[PDB]
C-alpha cells in the first residue's frame, strides 16, 4: 500500500467512501452549505480514482491525514467563517492535524431538525434520493461532530430501509412513524453511550475501564481462557483511550486492527462469532461488539475452590493483586450473563475489600470463609426492584405505570423542574416496557443499559443547571453505585409545598384535539404540579384526583358545545379536588 487512499477506497467501496467523507468534512466544516461538501466530497473521489488506477500518480502517496488537512486550507471562507481553526494551516504535519481536533466545535449554534411531514418526505426520498439522504446525513453529522462516522453511516442505512419499505405501502406514516421513533432514540441513545465511555475513562480511570470491559467480556465470551480475555481488554482500553482522543482515522484503525485480531484468534475466543468475521470491513468491529453471549462450558466448578477455600488465596491475591481480581471477575462473570456488570463490580469490590482487611489479621482464612454469604444480599437488591417495578408495569400499563413513576420521584426530588421529571418518567415507562418482556435471567443487563443512558442525560442536565445535592452526589458517585444511590433517594421533608395556580389546573378543548402522545404530556405536566403542589398527598387520595379527571375530561370530549363544559366542570373539579385533599 504505497497509497493510503487507494487502498482504503478499495476495501469500502466508491459509496461508503462518499458518504463517509462526507460525514468526516460535515463533522468539521459545522456551517459550509451542504453543496460545498458535494463539492469536496466529488473532488476527493476525483483524486482518489486517478490513485486506483495508477498508484505512483501525483499526491497518491500521500497520507489521509495529509490529504483531510490540505483539503480543510483550500476552503475559502475558512479565515472569516472559523477564526482560529485558520491557525492550524500554518503549522507542520505532526501538528496541524491535532490542532484541527482541538477546534472541533461540540453541539454548536444550529437550529433543531424538525422532523418534516410523512408526505413531504416519501416525495423528496422518491424524487431525489441520494440529494436527500445525503442532506440529511450532512444535516445530522454537523450537529453531532463527536459521533462515530461509521456508526452515522451505520444508522444512515436503517434510515434508508425504513424509507424504502414504508414510502412504498398505501397508507404511509402508519409504519412509517414508529421506525423513525426507534431510530431518534438509539441513535441519540448511542451518541450517549460514546459520551459515556470517553468521560469515565477520564474521570474514574484506566482501571475501572478494564475492570467493566474484562466483567462484559467475559459474559460474552465465556469459553475463552483468562489470558485472551486480558489480552482482549488490553487492547480495547488502548483502542478507546485512542478514540476518545477523536482522530477518526487513527480510531478505526484500531478498532479495525481488534477486529482482524478476533476473526484469525476465533478459535480461542467464540464459536458465534462466524457471521460477522464473515462481514466486510466496515461493518466487522460493529458486528463484533454486538455479537451475542456465547454458552458457558457445561462442566463448571464452584468458585470456593480458587477464591475462598485454598491455601494460597492471599499469597495468591498479594503476588498480583489486579491479576488475581480479574480472574474472579472472569470466573464469575462468566457463569453469570444474566447479571450486569456494574453488580459484577459490586461484587469484585466486596471480594477486594474483604482481602485487604482479612489477608493482613493474624487468621485470615476464618475472616474471610463468609465472603460469599456478602455477595447474597448484593445480588438481590436489583433483581427485587425487578421484579418488583415490572410486577408493577404488568398491573397498570405502560402510560399508568409512568405516572406511578411519575409521583415516585416527584416526591422524592420535587426541586427538578417539570419538563424534565416528565421527559425522565416517560423514559422509564419504555424502559419499563423493552425489559420487563424479557425473561428473569435477561433482565438485569437490558436494565443496565438503558439506565446507565437515562441516568447520564440525567446527570448532565443536572450539571448544566444543578438543584439538589443529592442528586448532584449519585451523578459524581462511582459508576459502580450511580444507580443504587439513586435507588436510595427518600421522600424530600424539607419540601415546602409551591404557590397554588389555576393556569396550570385550567384546561381548554385543545386537549380532546391533540395527539395521546401530547394529550399524555398535559395530564402528567400537571400530574407533576399536582404533587408539587400538595407534595404530602397519599395515593388513594390521589387515585380519587385522577378518577375525576378520566371522568371530567371524557365528559367535555363527549358532549355537545365542548369548551362551556371544560370551563364549567373544570371550576368544580379544582374546588373538588382542593377539599378531597
Ligand atoms: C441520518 C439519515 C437521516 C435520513 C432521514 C431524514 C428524515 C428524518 C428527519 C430527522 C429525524 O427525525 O430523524
Ligand atoms: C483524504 C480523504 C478524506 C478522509 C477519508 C475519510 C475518513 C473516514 C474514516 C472511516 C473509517 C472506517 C473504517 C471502519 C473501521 C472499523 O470500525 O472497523
Ligand atoms: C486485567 C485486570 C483489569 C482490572 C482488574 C481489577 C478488578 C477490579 C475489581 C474492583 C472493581 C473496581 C471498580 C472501580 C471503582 C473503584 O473502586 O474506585
Ligand atoms: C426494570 C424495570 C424498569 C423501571 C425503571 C428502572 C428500574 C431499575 C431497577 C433495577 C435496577 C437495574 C440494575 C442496575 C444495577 O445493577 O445497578
Ligand atoms: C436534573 C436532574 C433531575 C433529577 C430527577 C431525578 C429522577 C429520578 C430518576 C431515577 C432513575 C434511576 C432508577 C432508580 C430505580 C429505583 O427506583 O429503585
Ligand atoms: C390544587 C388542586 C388542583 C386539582 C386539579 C386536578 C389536577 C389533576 C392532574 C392529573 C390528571 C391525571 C390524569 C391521568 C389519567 O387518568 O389519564
Amino acid at each position: 500500500h504505497k497509497s493510503e487512499v487507494a487502498h482504503r477506497f478499495k476495501d469500502l467501496g466508491e459509496e461508503n467512501f462518499k458518504a463517509l467523507v462526507l460525514i468526516a468534512f460535515a463533522q468539521y466544516l459545522q456551517q459550509c452549505p451542504f453543496e460545498d461538501h458535494v463539492k469536496l466530497v466529488n473532488e476527493v473521489t476525483e483524486f482518489a480514482k486517478t490513485c486506483v488506477a495508477d498508484e505512483s500518480a501525483e499526491n497518491c502517496d500521500k497520507s489521509l491525514h495529509t490529504l483531510f488537512g490540505d483539503k480543510l486550507c483550500t476552503v475559502a471562507t475558512l479565515r472569516e467563517t472559523y477564526g482560529e481553526m485558520a491557525d492550524c494551516c500554518a503549522k507542520q504535519e505532526p501538528e496541524r492535524n491535532e490542532c484541527f481536533l482541538q477546534h472541533k466545535d461540540d453541539n454548536p449554534n444550529l437550529p433543531r431538525l424538525v422532523r418534516p411531514e410523512v408526505d413531504v418526505m416519501c416525495t423528496a426520498f422518491h424524487d431525489n434520493e441520494e440529494t436527500f439522504l445525503k442532506k440529511y446525513l450532512y444535516e445530522i453529522a454537523r450537529r453531532h461532530p463527536y459521533f462515530y462516522a461509521p456508526e452515522l453511516l451505520f444508522f444512515a442505512k436503517r434510515y434508508k430501509a425504513a424509507f424504502t419499505e414504508c414510502c412504498q405501502a398505501a397508507d404511509k406514516a402508519a409504519c412509517l412513524l414508529p421506525k423513525l421513533d426507534e431510530l431518534r432514540d438509539e441513535g441519540k441513545a448511542s451518541s450517549a453511550k460514546q459520551r459515556l465511555k470517553c468521560a469515565s475513562l477520564q474521570k474514574f480511570g484506566e482501571r475501572a475501564f478494564k475492570a467493566w470491559a474484562v466483567a462484559r467480556l467475559s459474559q460474552r465470551f465465556p469459553k475463552a481462557e483468562f489470558a485472551e480475555v486480558s489480552k482482549l481488554v488490553t487492547d480495547l482500553t488502548k483502542v478507546h483511550t485512542e478514540c476518545c482522543h477523536g482522530d477518526l482515522l487513527e480510531c478505526a484503525d484500531d478498532r479495525a486492527d481488534l477486529a482482524k485480531y478476533i476473526c484469525e484468534n476465533q478459535d480461542s475466543i467464540s464459536s458465534k462469532l462466524k457471521e460477522c468475521c464473515e462481514k466486510p470491513l466496515l461493518e466487522k468491529s460493529h458486528c463484533i461488539a454486538e455479537v451475542e453471549n456465547d454458552e458457558m462450558p457445561a462442566d463448571l466448578p464452584s468458585l470456593a475452590a480458587d477464591f475462598v477455600e485454598s491455601k494460597d488465596v492471599c499469597k495468591n491475591y498479594a503476588e498480583a493483586k489486579d491479576v488475581f481480581l480479574g480472574m474472579f471477575l472472569y470466573e464469575y462473570a462468566r457463569r453469570h450473563p444474566d447479571y450486569s456488570v456494574v453488580l459484577l463490580l459490586r461484587l469484585a469490590k466486596t471480594y477486594e475489600t474483604t482481602l485487604e482487611k482479612c489477608c493482613a489479621a493474624a487468621d485470615p482464612h476464618e475472616c474471610y470463609a463468609k465472603v460469599f454469604d456478602e455477595f447474597k444480599p448484593l445480588v438481590e437488591e436489583p433483581q427485587n426492584l425487578i421484579k418488583q417495578n415490572c410486577e408493577l408495569f404488568e398491573q397498570l400499563g405502560e402510560y399508568k405505570f409512568q405516572n406511578a413513576l411519575l409521583v415516585r420521584y416527584t416526591k422524592k426530588v420535587p426541586q427538578v423542574s417539570t419538563p424534565t421529571l416528565v421527559e425522565v418518567s416517560r423514559n422509564l415507562g419504555k424502559v419499563g416496557s423493552k425489559c420487563c418482556k424479557h425473561p428473569e435471567a435477561k433482565r438485569m443487563p437490558c436494565a443496565e443499559d438503558y439506565l446507565s443512558v437515562v441516568l447520564n442525560q440525567l446527570c448532565v442536565l443536572h450539571e448544566k443547571t444543578p438543584v439538589s445535592d443529592r442528586v448532584t452526589k449519585c451523578c459524581t458517585e462511582s459508576l459502580v453505585n450511580r444507580r443504587p444511590c439513586f435507588s436510595a433517594l427518600e421522600v424530600d421533608e424539607t419540601y415546602v409545598p409551591k404557590e397554588f395556580n389555576a393556569e396550570t389546573f385550567t384546561f381548554h378543548a385543545d386537549i380532546c384535539t391533540l395527539s395521546e402522545k401530547e394529550r399524555q404530556i398535559k395530564k402528567q405536566t400537571a400530574l407533576v404540579e399536582l404533587v408539587k403542589h400538595k407534595p404530602k398527598a397519599t395515593k388513594e387520595q390521589l387515585k380519587a384526583v385522577m378518577d375525576d379527571f378520566a371522568a371530567f375530561v371524557e365528559k367535555c370530549c363527549k358532549a355537545d358545545d365542548k369548551e362551556t363544559c371544560f370551563a364549567e366542570e373544570g371550576k368544580k373539579l379544582v374546588a373538588a379536588s382542593q377539599a378531597a385533599l
